[PDB]
């Protein structure tokens, strides 16, 4: 459990996001698709993108990281209280996509490597831990739904 300092520290630095989800969106796709390729093949639409420019250049791509982004925003605000918004992802993610948890971490790597990289004026050390740990609580509870689902992550 996260103290109100720690979710302070989150959203702040969402907001920031915020000034043009569909630009963070982008960077972090590129970002966990570049650094784990495997990840990109769980995408029927997009895993035919070639490279980093076919990646930028997709309006499709862009759409669908405004869509991912907002609905973790959306989590994060909860400050935990996210069971109801958990549920419907956990859902589609287990059983639809088959996302396994090792992906959500990948994903979690990639969402802090932006943040470190854009945003230095609220993303120092303690703003990290405190992302680092709302990510593993989602995480965390999103695995949990899984096995309630039957899904192994
Ligand atoms: C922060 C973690 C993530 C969040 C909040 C998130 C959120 C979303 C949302 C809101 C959608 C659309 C509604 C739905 O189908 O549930 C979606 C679709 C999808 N997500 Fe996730 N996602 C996350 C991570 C991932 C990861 C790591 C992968 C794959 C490696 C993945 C694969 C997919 C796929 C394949 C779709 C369908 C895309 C399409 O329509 O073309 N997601 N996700």
């Amino acid at each position: 459990v996260l103290s109100e300092g720690e979710w302070q520290l989150v959203l702040h630095v969402w907001a920031k996001v915020e000034a043009d989800v569909a630009g963070h969106g982008q960077d972090i796709y590129i970002r966990l698709f570049k650094s784990h390729p495997e990840t990109l093949e769980k995408f029927d639409r997009f895993k035919h993108l070639k490279t980093e420019a076919e990646m930028k250049a997709s309006e499709d791509l862009k759409k669908q990281g405004v869509r991912v982004l907002t609905a973790l925003g959306a989590i994060l605000k909860k400050k935990g209280h996210h069971e109801a918004e958990l549920k419907p992802l956990a859902q589609s993610h287990a059983t639809k996509h088959k996302i396994p948890i090792k992906y959500l971490e990948f994903i979690s790597e990639a969402i802090i490597h932006v943040l470190h990289s854009r945003h230095p004026g609220n993303f120092g050390a303690d703003a990290q831990g405190a992302m680092n740990k709302a990510l593993e609580l989602f995480r965390k509870d999103i695995a949990a739904k899984y096995k309630e689902l039957g899904y192994q992550g």
